[PDB]
C-alpha cells in the first residue's frame, strides 16, 4: 500500500514519444518480482509535466491492468489549479488504484492558506486516500509541518511524499500528525537517513534500475537493521546521485535501456537525450551497484 | 510595442471566478488613457496558471476586440512541454497580438539545451515575435544569458522578460545579442534600476493602478532622466514591494477593486482572498502613491 | 570526555564586560549537579570573538580550577590565523583540559585543501585531542565531509562538533571514519535527530539553562530510547529556537540572570542588550520547559 | 581620495611569510604611475585576517613612507570586537592614513542595532573618516541600507564598500544619505554596473595587476561614458572573476609574481599556494586582459 520501497516508475516510450505498452509491461513484471512495494504512475519521474490529462489517464490505466492486481498503483494527480486537480482525480474515482499522489502547486506559489484550501478542495472530491507531494525546487512553493498538520486531519489524507531533503522535517511533521500518517522521503540520496528518523519509505527513482536492492534495503530499516540497510545505501548512491547528473528522468531512462528493460529511452521535449558525458557517469554507477 | 511600461494585466473576475468582460472593458480603457506602452494579456499576473487554454484564448480574444487597436496586446503562451506551447501559440496566428510572452517551462527543470531546443522550436513554428520570460522563483529553472545569447540568433526570438532581480543579468545578456534585442524587467521593485543599466522597460503589475506613473517613469528612463524617475519610483516603491505582501495577483486585483477599476477581486483556488492585514498593508501603500 | 549533554557555556561577565567568578563558580557547580558531561569553555557561546587570547586563556584556566576535577573542560583553540590557532592551542598544552574545539577559519574562506592544512598544522604542534568545528553561516567556509575524512586520520583529531544543522552530514562523515570518531551535534534544535541517525551527543546552548533536561535526553537517545527523548525535546523545542530570536549568547545569558544562575546578563559589544520583545519571548520559553 | 579606481593592495610576502618592501615599494611606484585613486592597505586583499595587529601597523606604516605623499592610503582597521577596532584606529591616528576601511564583525553576527553601536562607537573616537565595508558572505553578517542610513548621520562616516554584488543597494543606500556619502563596490565583477547606477568608484582585487584599464574604466564610467567604459571592462572579465578562482588573493599574488612586480606569491596558512589548474585559469585571464 503505502511503506517501504515505492517506484517513481518511468513512462516508457517509443521513438515518437508514446507509450510503450510492451515496455511498461516489461518493467512491471520486474516490480512484481523484485518486491517493490507500490508503483507510482505518472509522478515526476513518469513525465506527468509533458502528458496530456488523456494521455496521463490512459498510461495509469495501463499500468493498473498489467499490474493485475499483483503491485498497488498510486496515480500522480496533481495540477497547479485546484479544478484541474478535482477533474484528474475523478478520472481515477472506481479505477482501481490505491490512492493519489498530488504535488502542491507549482508556479504559481500559492501562500499555506491556499496549500490548505487546495488540498482539502480535492479530498472532498473523492474517496481515495491522498498523498501529498512537497517538493519546492521544482514548484517554487514549500508545505510547511504545520500546514501538514492541519491537512492530515482531512479523514483522506494519509501521508507525506517529502522530497525537500531536509531531514528535519521527519519529526517536525511526525509530532503533528497521527501515528498512521505516513513519511515518504521524495529523495533517493537522503531516504535511508529519512527512514532511520522515522520515516516508512521511498518514492525512489533509484528503485526503477535496483528494484531488488531497494526494496531489501527498505525491508531492512524498518525491521532496525540500518548497519546492514547502510551497506546497501552505500552500493547504491553513486546511482543515487548520478541519476540527477542531468534532470530526471534523462538519466534512469538511459539506464532502463542499457539494462534491457525499456526498448528506447526517448522523453518529450524539453527533456532532451542524455549527453555521453553523462552516458559514461550513469554507467559507472550502474557498475557500482553491480548491474553491469 | 515592446518598450516602457507594459502592463502584465489582472484577467478581472466575477464571482464565480468567470472573466468579468465589463471590468476588463474599463481597464483596458484606463491603459489606452493613461499611456501604458501595451498589455500582456494572460501573464503571470492574469492567472495563466488556473485558466484552461480556452479560457486562456477568449480572454486574449477579448482583451483584442476591446482594445480595438487602440494599444498593442502581447499574450501568455508559455507552457512546460513542447509540444503544448507549439500548439497554445497557433492559437493566436493572425488573432492581432503583437507578440508572444513566453515562460521557461515550470516544474520539469529541463537542461540549458533543452531550453534552447524549447524556444527553438516554438519559435520555429510562428511569425509572432517571442519574447523569453525568465522567473526561476517561480519555475525551479533559470534561463541563463548565454543561452538567451543563442536563442537571441533566431530571427523571431525578440527580446527577455528578466524577472530573477538580479541586475547583473542586464549587461551579461546586452553584450550576447544584437542592439534591437529587447530587455525588459519583471521585476517592478528592481525596474528602474534594470533600465538604468540599459532595459528597454518592465512588464509590469505596479502598472495595473498606477499606470500613469509608470509610463512616465520609463519614459524619463529611456531618455536618460533617471533621477526625474528615481521620484516617482520612490513614490511607487511600497506598491512595487507590497502587491507581492500575499501571493501575486491577490494584492493588486483588490487594489484594482478599491479603486473602483473592476467589479470583484476574485481569483481561482488556490489563489485564496486577500487577509485584513495585506488589506492594510495594500491600502498604506495606495496611499503613498497618491492613488487614493 | 566527548559524548552525551555538553554545555557551550557563557562567559558570565560583570557589568563591566569582565568575567564574574562568582558566577563561573555558580554555573560550573549547576553542570556538576546537573549531570553535564563535559563543558565547552570560551566556545562561541563564551564570546571567543570578543576576548582577547590573554582574556581567553584566563577564562579557560579559571574554569579548570572551579570545575576542581569534577568535570572535563574543552577549551575553544580556534583561530583564523594557523600561526595563531598554534599559538593558542598551546596555551593550553599540560593544562588539565581534556581537548580543544577548534572552528574553521572565519573570515578568510580557505579552500578545502587550506583546512586540511590549517587543523593538520594544528593537530601537529600538541598532543591533546582537537574536535573540529564547522558552522558555515558564521564562517563563510563549510569543512565537507571529505575533507574530515582526510583529517581523521591524524591520530589526535577525534572529532566533529557539525553546526550546519543537515542532518545528511551525520552519515556522510560516519562513513568515512572509524568507528571512535565522534560526531556532535552544534544545532540545538536538530541534535535529538543528530543523534538518532548516530551522532554520539551535542555541544549545547540550551544546556546552560535546561542542563538535567539536556543530560536525561542525551542519556535516553544513547540508549536507544528515542520516543522518550523526544517528549523532554519536545517541552526544550521553544528554548532551541528561542534561545537565537536575538544573536546567541544575548538570550542565553538574559535566560541565565533570570534564572538566577549568573549575576549579570551583560555582554561585549558589538552584542547589545537583550530587548524588551526578546526577554519576552525567551521568559516563554523557559515557562514552556517548566523552568519558571 | 575616495572615489575612482581604489587598490585593495596585496601585502607581498618572502618566503617565510614576512612583508616585503621591496615588492611593496615596486607597486606603489605602478599604482603613483598607472593613475590609481588611492591604495587600501590592509584589506581582505592584504591578508587582514592573518597579519597580527603589529605587523598590520607596520604594513600601513611601510606604505604611507614608500607613498611618500604620492597618493592616499586608507588603513584596513575592522574587527569583530568593538573594543578592538577603536584600539586598532588609534594606531593609525597622526599617522598620514586618509581614512580607514571597517568591515562588519565577522563571525559572531550581531544584530543591526548591534552594527549601529559598534560602528558609531569606532567612529567617535577617532577624527579619520571611516568607510563602512559590507561583505555577508565572509562574515556571515548584513549590514542593510536602514542602518547604513543611521550610520550615514554620524559625521566621520562618510561611505560604504558594498560587496554582496546585490546591485539594488546602490540605490537603497543612496536614498537614505547626503549626495556627498561615497558608494563604492567592493565587488569587481559587478562594480561598472554598480557605478553605473550611481557608485562613486571601486574597491579593487583586479586593480593590483590592471591599474591603468580600471583608473581609465573608473573615470568614463564618473563622466557618464558607460559604452566606452564596458569594453574596457569586457577585456577585464575574465580577471574579475578568475582572480577568484581559489581564495582570494591567491590568484592575484600569483598574477602579480607572474608579471613581475613582487618577488614570490608566498601568503600565509590558511591560505595555499595556487593549484596549475588555477595558475592556467589565472593566465588565460591575464591575456585576454592584454597584460602578458
Ligand atoms: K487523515
Ligand atoms: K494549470
Ligand atoms: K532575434
Ligand atoms: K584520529
Ligand atoms: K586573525
Ligand atoms: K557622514
Amino acid at each position: 500500500m503505502f511503506t517501504g520501497s515505492i517506484v517513481a516508475i518511468v513512462t516508457p516510450m517509443d521513438e515518437k514519444g508514446n507509450v510503450c505498452r510492451a515496455s511498461l509491461k516489461k518493467l512491471i513484471d520486474y516490480h512484481v518480482a523484485s518486491g517493490t512495494s507500490a508503483i507510482v504512475s505518472v509522478g515526476t519521474t513518469g513525465e506527468f509535466a509533458t502528458l496530456n490529462h488523456d494521455e496521463h489517464a490512459d498510461v495509469v490505466m495501463m499500468t493498473l491492468d498489467l499490474a493485475d492486481g499483483r503491485i498497488p498503483v498510486i496515480a500522480g494527480t496533481g495540477a497547479n489549479a485546484t479544478a484541474e486537480a478535482i477533474s484528474l482525480t475523478q478520472r481515477f474515482n472506481d479505477s482501481g488504484i490505491v490512492g493519489c499522489l498530488t504535488v502542491t502547486p507549482y508556479y504559481n506559489r500559492p501562500s499555506q492558506e491556499g496549500l490548505y484550501q487546495h488540498f482539502k478542495a480535492i479530498a472532498e472530491h473523492t474517496d481515495l486516500p491522498q498523498i501529498l507531494y512537497n517538493v519546492p525546487s521544482r514548484t517554487g512553493c514549500d508545505l510547511l509541518p504545520e500546514t501538514v498538520g492541519r491537512l492530515a486531519k482531512v479523514k483522506n489524507i494519509i501521508g507525506i511524499k517529502e522530497a525537500t531533503g531536509n531531514l528535519t522535517r521527519v519529526n517536525q511533521i511526525k509530532e503533528l500528525v497521527s501515528d498512521d500518517f505516513v513519511l515518504l522521503s521524495g529523495d533517493d540520496a537522503s531516504a535511508l537517513d529519512f527512514m532511520q528518523l522515522g520515516g516508512h519509505g521511498v518514492i525512489s527513482v533509484t528503485a526503477n534500475v535496483a528494484a531488488r536492492d531497494m526494496a531489501q534495503m527498505c525491508k531492512l530499516a524498518a525491521e532496525g537493521h540500518f548497519a546492514e540497510a547502510r551497506v546497501i545505501n552505500q552500493r547504491l548512491m553513486p546511482l543515487h546521485n548520478k541519476l540527477f547528473v542531468e534532470p530526471n528522468p534523462i538519466p534512469v531512462k538511459w539506464a532502463c535501456k542499457e539494462l534491457g528493460l525499456v526498448a528506447t529511452d526517448t522523453l518529450r521535449l524539453p527533456m532532451t537525450p542524455i549527453t555521453d558525458s553523462g552516458r559514461e557517469t550513469v554507467r559507472a554507477a550502474l557498475k557500482h551497484a553491480g548491474l553491469l
